[PDB]
């Protein structure tokens, strides 16, 4: 047992490992989206740039948790990264939609994490999730919801002209 | 079939995809290595920083291949990222050795790739592999072989004073 | 025979001359395309600038081979520059398409030039074509394919509003 | 018929096309002369630079006429660029003499163009040739006439020393 | 056997040591020539300065192969440096001529080395020679040929005036 | 016989030629030592840097003598540079010691040279050697003697930890 562990539960340590692997998967999803728009038969250079940033930040969110797990005395245990369920992301609107579906599932895992931290009376882990992740998620779900609303009103995905300008005017 | 595909064989398009999953695997490995030294019961901050840089650079190498795939008209087909075969990396010298075994296996995959490109008479992919990857790998195999030599001559891993100073004096 | 000629085959010298005229022909073609868009009934200024640039760059590639011919001790023999097959390039999407066909035709010549050097065992003329032309050719083809995909997806050439905005947002 | 054409004759539109192709020919000859002095058995770097600049300026003159054609409502119709009559330019003097022979033939075609616009009562095309070309030619013919005088008096082409110092002291 | 050696053949390690000893021999030749022109009865400071630089660059070429050998796991085995075949370099034209004859013999050794790396399926050793040495030689052979041509047409070595202006106007 | 030779004895001239080949030998020796530590199984980058600078300096003293020889009307006659007696330099202490034995051998030669000049009554050759070589040698002998004392007292060569720190703290 670690010398720095204090009021850090076995259930809290296991759940963070599972969350580490979740962030890492989310990064592998955004990277998969990012370079689909890089294709010659897609060619939307600001969609590809938008999703390449999101994948870099999921990388960091996973790196912050593996700092936390070491900070409290727990032990990191990694798992396979499952590939994204899709290889072809259809369009820019379908891509923004599935990302919105991806950030709500990570939110749920986080609200369930914060929830275990309360049952365990772990207020630091409580305030660590509150500070670095919770508000960051709602800001992301709102941002994606704004992008999805803009594309649908502009005529996406049936109107190819609409996705072109949104790549230039909103993501540019 | 793509409109920009020219002199780009199906066997070359399949091998790049596998190589993408190989580099991403290597990135996940360094991420596992980097944060093992972040643990409170290991605590070598410049080993942890060393392998976190390598993971970002393998991330970027895989990102450079997905660009090429789209450049030549190919189609990216991703796969699961298998976890590293180890959760505990023992010591600092056992970590530099396992990265030296890693880079020589990726080098092999790049030579076999540079072969197939010669056989399919694809001298661009040949010159792509030569320019961005082959010499980068030899520079990495040589740098890891330099550290393992220094660590062993200092008394690693049995002497805890050795990996401390090497952390400070070479990796710092 | 020149004093500096070493390991430079007669067939290699002839094919370099044939590659010089082919570069100058492509320069002429981009010169035709450019001022077609300068016409008062076409009036797409950025399409006319984008193709002016590509003409000078073919002018510069042709000069780089003329420098090479004098380096290895060869002799430059010039030939007529045939006029481009078309005097009217229809639209902006037709023009981009014709450029994609052109650049793939030059690449084929460059790949057939690399094979001849490989047979002749001319490893410098090999690494010359590898370094200065092959990667450049793949980068131009990909860019003309990105454009054709965008113009097509915006409704070109049937929608005049699409070519206008692509003149402004992408090429501007 | 164009919407901008006004007081622009069919005989003047055709004559500008024939002038475009003559400038472009004068560009191909200076390019031909340029890299003849790049040859290892010639090796006169300032001659090669001198004639390379002349090649670019002919290129730019033909551009300006292609601009003019589109400005007045005409239509550009390109022809083959016939190769230079010589592949070997003998000496630095013979290259200056033949360049002087070239500019007077182009001058003749320009006066003949000026002349045709007069009978057409096309005063804008008259002043265009006057302002951009006619005085440019006379300065070029005179400077070319100055170099042929100097080279002849120094002892060219029978004294190779003479062509070397001119290449270093005048052209440098 | 070394811990970093991988796909590095015995014959290629032996050929590099023979190459190293050849580059160090070229350095001694340029150093010999350099201070010949420093002699009070020759007194060409810029010829002395030109060949001293070439002497420092051959040294650095030898240094880079000694770095390559250690990078790949091979070992450096050194041999005697044989003195130049000449102590008196006659004149400025005879020095540029024999330097030209030296660089084509070093060139051949490089092409025979690239030749060996390909039979062994060593693409890294291939591109290492390609990138650092092959194109550097062809430029040097062409430059030296340019000096040999310029000296001959000026009247060297029979005209002592000619070697003096070259010393000033080209090498200075 | 030279026009600028005055009070320069044939026995002095022959000795300078022998001293030139002795310095170049010393530069070759430091060239061997320096890339020994560059090896992946030695890997002391500062030991390698220390001896590379010593090789360039011995290269330079040999150039100052070649300048001297031409000044006094002497004629440089070069000889084969013998290879160093050893290809492997064992350790970092063994390399410092062998450098101390070399320098004292070069010193002995210079003292025998200063002597011979006094007997031929050449005070300028005396003051030359006095100024540029004698005081330099004693300083290098003392510096090398300081490095050998430190390494011995720190436990070299048996303690690999010693050679590493002295590589960092003294040579770094």
């Amino acid at each position: 047992t670690s010398q720095v562990r204090q009021n850090y539960h076995q259930d809290s340590e296991a759940a963070i490992n599972r969350q580490i692997n979740l962030e890492l998967y989310a990064s592998y999803v955004y990277l998969s989206m990012s370079y689909y728009f890089d294709r010659d038969d897609v060619a939307l250079k600001n969609f590809a740039k938008y999703f390449l940033h999101q994948s870099h930040e999921e990388r960091e969110h996973a790196e912050k948790l593996m700092k936390l797990q070491n900070q409290r005395g727990g032990r990191i245990f990694l798992q396979d990264i499952q590939k994204p369920d899709c290889d072809d992301w259809e369009s820019g609107l379908n891509a923004m939609e599935c990302a919105l579906h991806l950030e709500k599932n990570v939110n749920q895992s986080l609200l369930e994490l914060h929830k275990l931290a309360t049952d365990k009376n772990d207020p630091h882990l409580c305030d660590f999730i509150e500070t670095h992740y919770l508000n960051e998620q709602v800001k992301a779900i709102k941002e994606l919801g704004d992008h999805v609303t803009n594309l649908r009103k502009m005529g996406a995905p049936e109107s190819g002209l609409a996705e072109y300008l949104f790549d230039k005017h909103t993501l540019g």
